[PDB]
């Protein structure tokens, strides 16, 4: 089973919708940061940490959990300095499930609703 995480609903979210995030072929007991991230920047990315959360990898591998979505975030890198302000109506945002030295599988992309 290879790495892989699954973000749904993914699209038409709203600020304060919550997500399930389910990942798959992820190291055996190992705990995975769950968080909304965004490209600020070419090769710069910064994540929501006011609505991150954790879960830890079953014997499988395996993971679930529940995620809060924002459409716009204060985002700060990954080192935890302050970035700006966020809005995901624009930048490229995901949802991504990463242990702590910053492995695990890739995100997936979040779209907002646009009405
Ligand atoms: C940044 C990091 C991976 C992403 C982590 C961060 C700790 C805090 C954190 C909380 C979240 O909600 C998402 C993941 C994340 C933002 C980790 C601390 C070290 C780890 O990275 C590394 O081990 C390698 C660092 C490097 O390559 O310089
Ligand atoms: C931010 C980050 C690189 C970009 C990652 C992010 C985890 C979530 C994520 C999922 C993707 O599929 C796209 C990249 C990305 C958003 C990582 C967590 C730690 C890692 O970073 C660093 O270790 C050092 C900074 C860097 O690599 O530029």
């Amino acid at each position: 089973a290879a790495p892989t995480a699954t973000v749904t609903p993914s699209s038409g979210l709203s600020d304060g919708t919550v997500v399930k995030v389910a990942g798959a072929g992820l190291q055996a007991g190992t705990a995975y940061w769950v968080a909304q991230w965004a490209r600020v920047d070419t090769g710069v990315w910064a994540y929501n940490p006011a609505d991150n959360s954790s879960v830890t990898a079953d014997a499988n591998g395996s993971a679930s959990t529940s995620l809060t979505v924002r459409r716009s975030f204060e985002g700060f890198l990954f080192d935890g300095t302050r970035w700006g302000t966020v809005d995901c109506t624009t930048a490229a945002c995901q949802v991504g499930l990463s242990d702590a030295a910053g492995n695990g599988p890739e995100g997936v992309a979040i779209s907002f609703n646009h009405h």
